[PDB]
């Protein structure tokens, strides 16, 4: 948009997005080349009266994936891990990891793009379950050894958490370092994400936002790949912005490597889980991306949902747009009440 524009057609999305994806609490952040649109609605308790702030606490639930994604392509640009790699490469000492056939191993690149054939849990878990806590990863290598994989890969796509929790495993292992250090290493402490964390203080905690289905906030280092990662408007501000020119800054330098487009729709034979926000016409490291269709532009975009949290980023990266948004739930939310009007926007935007 113009910058004289920005802020006015910010507003005249911004509000209905809150009310229609009856948000209990809701944080908006749009980028727009130079300029940077914040608003926030809403209640950060259900009574309490007290705005979402810059620095409250969030889970972002499934944005996690592009953070586990973002890494996996760093270490790759590094040369600790290959994208083609298969993940019985970096299984602990001894134990076995199943595949469809002999020369069809399960590849990182698999894990990312949600066609490695896992099932999207693993199974056998507590029937009531703190969100973010099970697996843990010995609970997942365990049962990974005595697995069965009968689907080819790159065949389906079949949206995952535990294939990405593998992900971040076989990430941990090849770096010789903790997932917690890679995130803080790789992403978090180059942004200044001071709030971006698998392990948040009671200082922390104690700004979580909280809506309908909210959990304890605690450790979620079991989710470390899938969707456990706490942070906060601010940070994931500064996280989106690496994706985006401006005046001040060029996109980071695997930006582009990051949003590499692996599989086209057609080139899969079934996708399911991909669709949450529209019909997905390309996977990639998580991302997915929407060719431009009715009035909407072409956009790389991501949802997620947890503990009373939903959340979506959507970019348009050619025209240095993006907006990330993070609603905690009333019982009456859907979340494409909210996606739906953050992609409306996006297309007045890049007008």
């Amino acid at each position: 948009s113009n910058a004289l524009l920005t802020s006015q057609i910010v507003d005249q999305y911004a509000e209905h997005i809150f009310y229609n994806s009856g948000a209990v609490g809701m944080a908006l952040v749009v980028i727009d080349n130079n300029q940077v649109v914040n608003r926030s609605f809403g209640e950060t308790q259900p009574g309490n009266n007290i705005r979402p702030r810059p620095d409250s606490l969030i889970r972002i639930a499934s944005i996690t994936k592009l953070m586990t994604s973002e890494i996996m392509v760093k270490l790759a640009d590094d040369g600790i891990v290959k994208l083609t790699d298969p993940l019985k490469k970096y299984a602990p000492k001894g134990v076995n990891v199943p595949s469809y056939s002999a020369k069809q191993p399960i590849r990182l690149l698999h894990l990312a793009s949600h066609t490695s054939g896992l099932p999207r849990e693993q199974p056998g878990g507590p029937q009531k379950r703190p969100v973010f806590t099970w697996p843990t990863k010995d609970n997942r290598w365990q049962w990974l050894k005595l697995a069965k994989v009968t689907v080819p890969p790159g065949v389906k796509a079949a949206y995952s958490n535990l294939a990405y929790d593998l992900l971040a495993d076989a990430l941990s292992r090849a770096a010789g370092k903790p997932y917690a250090h890679l995130l803080r290493d790789k992403i978090t402490a180059p942004l200044g994400m001071k709030n971006t964390t698998l392990t948040p203080t009671a200082e922390q905690c104690k700004r979580l936002m909280i809506g309908v289905g909210s959990s304890r906030c605690g450790n979620t280092v079991a989710a470390a790949g899938s969707g456990g990662i706490y942070s906060t408007p601010e940070d994931m501000q500064h996280w989106m912005q690496q994706f985006l020119a401006s005046d001040n800054s060029a996109p980071k330098r695997s930006a582009k490597r990051e949003q590499a487009l692996y599989f086209q729709r057609g080139d899969l034979v079934s996708l399911k889980g991909m669709d949450v926000a529209g019909q997905a016409d390309a996977l990639g490291l998580g991302w997915v991306y929407m060719a431009p269709k009715a009035d909407l532009p072409g956009i790389m975009q991501k949802t997620g949902g947890g503990g009373g949290f939903i959340t979506y980023m959507a970019m348009v990266p050619e025209k240095n747009i993006g907006v990330f948004v993070v609603v905690t739930r009333s019982q009456l939310t859907k979340f494409s009440n909210m996606s739906d009007g953050v992609n409306q926007l996006v297309a007045e935007l890049v007008k």
